[PDB]
């Protein structure tokens, strides 16, 4: 369902620390609680020389902020990865400037809108109006029903408080 | 903190059934859970001939969808009401066409952004892109951190499911 992707993406250049400035989902139950399914906070991206991609994130599990390491296997499209969970979930890089932000979405295979979540990643704990601009514009199309945003304070905290 | 209001508002003409198409809050904890503080669904508005305003809403309380009747006492400004809870909370009518939608916000007295929530009300269980347009434009300024939207199905349901 995600319609735009970043052309000529250089996945090595996205390596580094990132902040989940904002997130949006097609379903409220995707982001509603602290424990919700795709309510995940990004730490840093770590691509492998084979073009793969390892991800370090926090995920509130069992009334507690847990760290996590996911792996996204690159595919034939530079901007689309597939993580190693059950039901081949696709992670799509929409856009990025490598040093200011990253807009990615992640959807179910064969089931978009029921499972579809997008994030605005920034390199600093500062809210980026330009970035949020592009993010809201990108999802303007998409059928999003929930939408969060975090403050600098919450971004320096584990699990955004 | 809410900066725009509806001029020459005719509070009698807002009488009737309404749907909470969308909501936004300055704080995630205002709308996060089913039980959150300003996560309230509107049924119908009922103004009194003295220009007062009685409100019927649903509010998930104790893991259960409860109905509720609030009263908003009119003030010297036609578009601003004050409901009878502790700490004089102000309800502000931003805009409306009486027969398509209503954009209102409700804030704390002397404490905006910590407590500030806004809704897009529509007369039908249809999502209204024009309406959501105006709503997102109105809050574009405001410091909102959470934002929900509901589908026709959820709007015919008590507590939006
Ligand atoms: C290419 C840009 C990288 C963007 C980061 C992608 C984040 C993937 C997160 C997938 C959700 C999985 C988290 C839930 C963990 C669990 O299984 O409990
Ligand atoms: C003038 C337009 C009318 C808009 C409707 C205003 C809705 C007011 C809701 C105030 C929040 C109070 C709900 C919580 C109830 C409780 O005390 O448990």
């Amino acid at each position: 369902i995600v319609t735009q992707t970043m052309k000529g993406l250089d996945i090595q250049k996205v390596a580094g620390t990132w902040y989940s400035l904002a997130m949006a989902a097609s379903d409220i139950s995707l982001l509603d609680a602290q424990s919700a399914p795709l309510r995940v906070y990004v730490e840093e991206l770590k691509p492998t020389p084979e073009g793969d991609l390892e991800i370090l994130l926090q995920k509130w599990e069992n009334g507690e902020c847990a760290q996590k390491k996911i792996i996204a296997e690159k595919t034939k499209i530079p901007a689309v990865f597939k993580i190693d969970a059950l039901n081949e979930n696709k992670v799509l890089v929409l856009d990025t400037d490598y040093k200011k932000y990253l807009l990615f979405c992640m959807e179910n295979s064969a089931e978009p809108e029921q499972s579809l979540a997008c994030q605005c990643l920034v390199r600093t704990p500062e809210v980026d109006d330009e970035a949020l601009e592009k993010f809201d514009k990108a999802l303007k199309a998409l059928p999003m029903h929930i939408r969060l945003s975090f403050n600098p304070t919450q971004l320096e905290e584990q699990c955004h408080i």
